[PDB]
RNA sequence: CUAAGAAAUUCACGGCGGGCUUGAUGUCCGCGUCUACCUGAUUCACUGCCGUAUAGGCAG
């Protein structure tokens, strides 16, 4: 998303008392829900935004610059795969590379 | 029906100033290389003659 707003990305990714925000305004915590909001709409509305961040916004669309590649099915068949790009993989595995090129076990 | 499908890197350029690498040196003792074979298979497609002949025959 924007460049300049991901100060609340740091704000909900945030261990007070143990863990993260996420599975506290998932669930029904009255330890959560009530510190941000003195009325309970507010609560409810300030829950449902953050909560929906992690869902998909929007209906399904992979745009025509990205990849859409035909695999044949079994039988008779064919589905349209667009792959979408594992950021997520990727940090783990350069994680893992930059400690074993640069980590300092590694180099010792 | 292929991480599918698409694409101009490019213009210009002084690398050179100079220099002692030299001194000395024991390679070395010893040694059983044997045994047994068909080169030759049409392996000399050769020399001469009749005929203008490359066409085609003939002589030892």
């Amino acid at each position: 998303g924007n460049a300049a707003a991901l100060d609340v990305f740091k704000f909900l990714s945030l261990q007070y008392q143990g863990k993260n925000l996420l599975n506290w305004l998932t669930e029904d915590s009255a330890e959560a829900l009530q510190a941000l909001s003195d009325n309970a709409e507010q609560a409810r509305e300030w829950r449902q935004a953050f909560i929906g961040i992690t869902t998909v916004k929007g209906a399904p669309a992979s745009h025509s610059l990205a990849k859409q590649l035909y695999f044949p099915l079994p039988g008779s068949g064919y589905h349209l795969l667009a792959p979408l790009f594992p950021t997520s993989l990727v940090h783990h595995v350069h994680a893992l590379l930059r400690e074993a090129r640069f980590g300092d076990a590694a180099k010792a």
